[PDB]
């Protein structure tokens, strides 16, 4: 039978403070249910160590949505509220089977928009040097569809072994850290100011596969939301 996430500790702090959205947005797991013990195929723990998401589909999920603590609704926050906005990570990333060309691992999502995503690609050409099998950030600053609205950056090529990932929003300035380095230092969020319905995100979402029957599988050793104000 298939192992809970909640059975160990260490996913516990996260998941009193997350939904799970599966096979959609459309909710599958409250943060209560997540703590009492909820498990699939699409959200188990793998090796009795990873919080592993699986999904396929073409714009399907199987994602962690940051809520209020403690069985609260849904979270919002604000890039220029003066406080600092921590995510942290550390996730292995499998080879990705084919038919799966990009998968978001976290996010920074509004609303109405993502204005980060964090994701392994297949293969894709940035600033005219071309990348394979590596995770990248694609920033929003607008909402338009041409290429001068994202900021997109190769952080890192997909290592076997875990990979740590650290999220920083304030002053609406972001920092991605990889592995203890910084890679995005401070990148305008200033277009989001007033926004005022930001939040986390992280797990598994499918995007532009070429199959929709691929399954993106991605393994999580830590995730949190990490609270400047205690
Ligand atoms: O390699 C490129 O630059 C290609 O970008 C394509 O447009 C992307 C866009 O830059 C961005 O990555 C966007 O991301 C969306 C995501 O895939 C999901 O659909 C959802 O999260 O919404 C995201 C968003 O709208 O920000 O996806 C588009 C896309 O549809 O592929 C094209 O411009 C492409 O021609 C170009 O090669
Ligand atoms: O296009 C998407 O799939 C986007 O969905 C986003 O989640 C939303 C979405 O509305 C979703 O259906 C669900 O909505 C909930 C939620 O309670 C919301 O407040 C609404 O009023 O009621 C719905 C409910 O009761 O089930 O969750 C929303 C949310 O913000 O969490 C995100 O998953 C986006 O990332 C996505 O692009
Ligand atoms: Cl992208």
């Amino acid at each position: 039978f298939l192992t809970a996430v909640s059975s160990i500790d260490t996913f516990l702090p996260v998941l009193n403070e997350a939904k799970l959205q599966w096979p959609t947005s459309a909710l599958a797991a409250s943060s209560e249910e997540l703590l009492g013990g909820y498990v699939g195929s699409q959200f188990y723990l793998q090796d009795g160590k990873y919080m592993q998401f699986q999904i396929a589909g073409s714009s399907n999920r199987c994602e962690l949505r940051q809520m209020i603590p403690d069985g609260g609704s849904e979270i919002g926050w604000a890039v220029d509220d003066g406080t600092t906005h921590t995510a942290t990570s550390s996730i292995v990333v499998p080879e990705q089977v084919d038919g799966v060309e990009e998968v978001t691992i976290m996010q920074i999502h509004s609303g109405e928009a993502p204005q980060l995503r964090i994701s392994w690609i297949r293969s894709k050409s940035l600033d005219g040097v071309a990348y394979e099998d590596f995770i990248m950030s694609t920033v929003r600053i607008g909402t338009g569809d041409s290429s001068d609205n994202f900021v997109k950056t190769h952080l890192a090529d997909r290592t076997a072994g875990a990979m740590s990932f650290q999220i920083d929003v304030k002053d609406s300035k972001l920092t991605i850290t990889v592995n203890g380095n910084v890679v995005v230092n401070g990148q305008d969020l200033s277009f989001w100011d007033g926004t005022d319905s930001c939040y986390f995100k992280a797990g598994a979402y499918n995007n532009n596969p070429t199959s929709e029957s691929a399954t993106a599988r991605i393994k999580f050793a830590a995730l949190a939301w990490v609270d400047h104000h205690h």
